[PDB]
């Protein structure tokens, strides 16, 4: 192959070919549900709910696989009476004790039987809510990764959260009985050709079974795949115009067209089932590799021939036929009868245009931002501690007196 | 450009659509935040953050090593005897009552001031820490949230290396209320855009991630369509038809284009069909030959007709709702096998109509009408919250107050224990 | 349509067809939000933030939506007084003291009913909102995995099991309500996600978004059969041949075509096609496929692209002519009588088979991996010892008790006064 741009053929991006046959098939485990251990079984209510969740999730996809298996397979006296009513006075400050400490006691009772015990309670249903937010995070981000692998019972890509559930730290050992590339790999992830199928579900551990099948891809020696565009060309004052396949092939010193149809294209090579080359008429054979003479051109006489085709960065145009302008309607390109094409290139017209149509460069718009409200946690609620001590202080301070009292009714109580 | 006589050989021509190139794209940055600027002095959802960060980091961090991978390969006292001794002694007991009562005071002054600390020193800090818990808990709900909710919108670009589209609630963030002000560099038509949703030809790669920050940096690439000027596009099916007694069929492309006055092939293989138009990279037209051109145009005695001998050949063909076919060498059976629908030799085929026919019928196939079904429902169970009802309140008043009661009752003996010494 | 091996062609599994064209339409109603009965409105604040939540989802719906329909269409009895004066005076300074006491009491009181019961029910309500904002979140959740991919275009959608899940009780068969289908054809469906669902109208009040499930309804045409045919080169005598044949083959009745099966797609035990994806080859090479080998347009190879070596039902089939394949390692060469055309490489014969050095060998099997949620374990709530104060209450009623005595002893020394 050469640069037959003179004859309106464009031949771009060369690159590699790869054949995904063989393949290492890993199986991953989903437990939807970790081991949990409360002892006061605080988070109980919540497990329960939690699970039948986890239900309205699994029981479609097992009566599925379900149905798949189910298809496949007188005056002393006044000083004594004096005495008993002081007596009988004390006797009755006795039964008001008596009542503060049922009351005190009462008091002791409340904040145990029911105030505590709520505390506790309380603490229990918040222990249990906190493990909600763990399972609801959790199945969160199980059917964030594997969500589309477990609604359909067919095939389908992995996520890179979905690998990373296979190696450590170190892609390459996503592969644990052969050794592969960096790159390989890459050409994997940028194809989405690691493909996952769910096997199995069990009911019971809350567990869905999944089989990975990683492809290993083999290289092919000297074979490489281009892609082509043609456009009309002039040659003196006639225009021309060769049609041929989208892409071609070169296998040693051979050469013929690529059929990329069932293949997909990575970084720097195709990855295919099985090689895509085919071959082609002599014509196009001598056409494509140097005896230009033989192209099988056409005398183009319909507007519906090309004469234009946009190219890595830039456009291609046949610029006698079509009117080419650089960076506005009034300067006209030139292309000098040397070539049938002229390669216009952004660097050179910022904005090309084509009978009209104006072809720019990407354009930055303004930058955009996803982001949540702030969040500001308006800590629990305050009470202010109980004060009592003007008042157990006075008590304390009356108690003394009355103490003095007593030291003065005894040093009077001497008289001997 | 195309004449519908060709009907009348089997050709039908379905619905014209326009044609937009798309080669103008218009960059635009979008940056997700995974975690929001939380305030909360007394750190009451510390525990929580760090339960969510940590969430972050197992979504996070595939997507950075992903990118890193792929940055690497692209680039006692005497007793008492006389009476006076007697008084003595009577009184110098009651002192030690009272001395008693007293002590007993003390005893109860300290059973309060514990209750009073009991309850400071542990019933309160208690209950505040279960509202910092409590807080803890709000803010988890909400993170959590904000987690399902990003995933959802952007989870898949989150999760791979390949372009993908944007879902209509991650363009949501593109605009603040027309779906136009998408566009920031140019202008964009309600039909334009249109055609760009309903192809989901809006597409975006994952560039960066910091995972310091816990931050995503998407690269939104809104093209701009390019109307190709008088171009149309037709879907063409062909059936076999009779003419004369004998039958014929002829094979056409799958598209037809319109180029102002010109004519032929469309192969729209590499491209997407929107609504109003086909949305392209390239033009796709190619040049059909001469017999078959003049054919589409018009010249109907140029057609690449053939002989029918097989039963390949389709003699039938769904279009527009009803269906076309060839009621000579098929037998066309209007509203059940009853009722047979004819076709004169003159002309080509019999467009059946399911308007006339509510179920036409082709050989004991029954083409009916799309029957609606039971409606069905995806409906959350009701919910009711019990809050935990209030606490009986404590009542020590029937306690108090046969305490207060007695107070009085002593002083009044004191007034008359103080009468009598009044007296001497 | 024969034994082509040959001359290089294989025909490879045989599949049958069905069209679809008949559609069963049916409605699906997504309830956001759940009716939610609280009494004492705890949830309040939880609710108004789940909602806030559902409008930034549903809005975008909206807006869309509207987009679309707007384009579409001075003596010892002197001194026994005294005395007992200050005894009066000692049990009035007791009294003040049990008053101050009565009082601190009833303030311990009122403040375990003014601040703490209070306090404890409006946490209580606190937890309820709570819990409702699982609840909420979870739904949420669940629901944009269901139907997340649809409410986020549109554009028609395929529908996950969990989505089909509501449109049936208990058979998968009641998915279709207006006739009968076969336990094959919803497999058909399902291995196909034909069954696409599109979003039809967004209600902003009610928190609602209704779907529009299309389920197909296949037709199966008889004696209908789909293969798929590869072609490799083959070596009759000296010479290398090779027969350029369409991707895939159709079989109606007793007469045979090829099959555009693009616009198709490949289910499990047939195609499912928009319609008949046949049309007829020319003579010479229909009659080729039929028997008569002598007609089938072969042409000499004399380029490397032309395909030595095919990929078919596990295994390879191949010119080991012009090709050299080995037979479990490059050593072991495998050959070919001059007479067939081809090799049929098994990996039951050959555990590797080798082509030119490429190797083909058999699939191992890697590690078992897990994707597991660490273990929770609930280090219950906050417990509070109880408060005991039962001590220094027994040392209260005990004084009073010695006190009472005290005052026994008090009176009868009065008792025995004269
Ligand atoms: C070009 O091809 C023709 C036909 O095969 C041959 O006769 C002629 O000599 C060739 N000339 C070149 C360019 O080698
Ligand atoms: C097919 O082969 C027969 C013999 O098997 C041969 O006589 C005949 O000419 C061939 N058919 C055609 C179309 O000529």
């Amino acid at each position: 192959i050469t640069k037959l741009q003179h004859v309106g053929v464009l031949v771009n991006s060369p690159k590699g070919m790869k054949i995904s046959q063989n393949f290492e098939t890993r199986y991953l485990i989903l437990s939807l549900i970790p081991k949990i251990e409360d002892s006061n079984s605080c988070g109980d209510q919540q497990i329960k709910q939690y699970k039948r969740l986890l239900d309205r999730l699994i029981i479609p996809l097992y009566d599925g696989l379900r149905l798949q298996k189910d298809v496949i397979v007188s005056d002393i006296e006044k000083l004594k009476e004096a005495i008993r009513d002081t007596n009988k006075a004390v006797q009755s400050v006795q039964s008001s004790i008596g009542n503060l400490i049922v009351a005190i006691k009462s008091v002791q009772d409340y904040v145990n039987k029911e105030i505590v015990p709520s505390i506790a309670r309380l603490g229990c249903e918040a222990a249990g809510l906190q493990l909600g937010i763990a399972l609801t995070q959790h199945y969160s981000e199980l059917t964030n990764i594997f969500g589309d692998n477990i609604g359909s019972l067919q095939e389908k890509g992995i996520k890179l959260q979905g690998i990373a559930s296979l190696y450590r730290t170190n892609i390459t050992e996503i592969f644990t009985t052969s050794t592969v590339d960096k790159y390989d790999i890459y050409d994997l992830l940028f194809t989405e050709s690691i493909k996952v199928r769910v096997i199995d579900v069990d009911l019971n551990d809350y567990s869905i079974t999944l089989q990975v099948r990683l492809p290993l891809l083999t290289r092919l020696l000297n074979t490489q795949i281009y892609r082509v565009d043609s456009i009309s060309y002039n040659i003196q004052n006639r225009e021309w115009y060769i049609p041929l396949p989208s892409h071609i092939m070169t296998k040693g010193a051979f050469l013929g067209g690529a059929d990329v149809k069932e293949c997909i294209e990575a970084f720097s090579s195709y990855i295919c089932p099985s090689d895509p080359g085919f071959v082609l008429n002599h014509e196009m054979e001598s056409c494509l590799s140097g005896n230009i003479s033989q192209c099988p051109r056409t005398v183009v006489k319909s507007d519906i021939v090309p004469r234009y085709a946009f190219v890595n960065g830039g456009v291609v145009a046949n610029c006698i036929t079509t009117t080419c302008t650089c960076n506005g309607i009034g300067n006209r390109i030139n292309q000098p009868p040397d070539q049938g094409v002229k390669i216009i290139t952004h660097k050179e017209c910022n904005t090309i245009g084509i009978n009209g149509m104006l072809f720019n460069t990407n354009k930055e718009g303004t930058l955009a931002f996803y982001t949540p409200n702030d969040i500001t946690l308006n800590n629990s609620v305050a009470l202010d501690p109980i004060d009592i001590s003007i008042e157990l202080n006075k008590a304390k301070s009356d108690l003394e007196e009355s103490k003095e009292w007593i030291r003065r009714s005894n040093q009077k109580l001497d008289s001997i």
